């Protein structure tokens, strides 16, 4: 079997990236956030605490013929960002795409925090992250992948995010259609639950290339592109007026400026970050002050290759017994 789901940027900043997803019988479609650096599908529903949900569009088991309580299982996540969902769990009939999982664990959300209430757009996340990270607890559950693997035609799925404009997340197969040139494959530790990898180096604009082992993860669902403060300074040095602010959280730069591209190693290859895709516009409505795509990773312990790095690549999340990262150019 195969998958193939189009993804559409939530904004205008390609904030974040939403897949319509069917739960239950009859479908219920929900808009979830695809997150290679979580495991947990979890979705607002009819138990979310009525206060925490604005707009977003609800699961509600007690309407699908297929669902049934996973009794006694509870979970609760923590992100990066600090934003936090618990609740407790169904098990029903999840479609991405045209690929169906039967017994897919459902995390219904009892209670979201803010930064989820104020996001209209997003009816919860769908982890695709090693199932070792899920935290249904007492008996942790797999991911839709995992589920999914066995009926696929090919143990993969593929990211394909677009700049300021939709993509696709296919499931079981390569669109050789859907990149130029070769993939590059390079290995992956899933000694922390996450697709990560170790880069090779990286450059600024037309510079020389620096060869240098970079380890960090693959994460659809973080927006930006988190890099050691040595590689992040030597970026924003080429831009006048580019400062960190400990007031905004982070860099930020003129919005009159030119940004110059971003290249990361793949093995030999190199993947291109244009300038334009390390715009995340200004710090508010008015402001000349924009905020940079290209952030430390010093204090979150690890790197993230985020939208910002992986909407520059075709990117190809190899689940077989062996895991493996491959990006090619698009
Ligand atoms: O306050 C809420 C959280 C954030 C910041 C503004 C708006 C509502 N959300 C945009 C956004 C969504 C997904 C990822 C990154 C940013």
């Amino acid at each position: 079997s195969t998958g193939s789901a189009t993804t559409t940027p939530i904004d205008s900043l390609d904030d974040a990236y939403i897949t319509p997803v069917q739960i239950g019988t009859p479908a219920q479609t929900l808009n979830l956030d695809f997150d290679t650096g979580s495991s947990d599908l979890w979705v607002f529903s009819s138990e979310t605490t009525a206060s925490e949900v604005d707009g977003q569009t609800i699961y509600t088991p007690s309407k699908s013929t297929t669902a049934k309580l996973l009794s006694g299982a509870t979970w609760s996540i923590s992100y990066g960002d600090g934003s936090s969902s618990s609740g407790d769990v169904y098990t029903d009939t999840v479609s991405v795409g045209g690929l169906t999982v039967t017994g897919q664990a459902v995390e219904s959300a009892k209670k979201v925090s803010s930064s989820f209430t104020e996001d209209s757009t997003i009816d919860g996340l769908l982890g695709l992250a090693f199932s070792t990270l899920n935290t249904v607890s007492p008996t942790q559950q797999k991911t839709f992948f995992d589920n999914a693997k066995a009926s696929l035609d090919s143990p993969v799925f593929t990211a394909d995010l677009g700049y300021h404009a939709p993509g696709t997340y296919n499931f079981g197969f390569i669109d050789t259609t859907a990149y130029t040139g070769s993939i590059t494959y390079t290995a992956v530790s899933t000694k922390q639950g996450f697709w990560e990898w170790t880069s090779t180096g990286y450059a600024v604009g037309s510079g020389t290339f620096k060869s240098t082992s970079i380890d960090g993860i693959a994460d659809t669902g973080t927006t930006l592109l988190y890099l050691p403060a040595t590689v992040v300074s030597a970026y924003w040095a080429q831009v006048s007026g580019a400062k960190s602010s400990s007031s905004v959280g982070g860099y930020v730069f003129p919005c009159s400026a030119t940004l110059p591209s971003f290249t990361f190693g793949v093995g030999s290859a190199r993947i291109v970050i244009p300038g334009d895709y390390i715009d995340f516009g200004p710090i508010s409505t008015g402001s000349s002050s924009c905020f940079g795509g290209i952030q430390s990773s010093a204090g979150i312990g690890i790197n993230i290759f985020g939208d910002v790095a992986l909407k520059a690549a075709f990117v190809v999340f190899n689940g077989a017994t062996t895991p493996t990262l491959g990006f090619a150019s698009k």
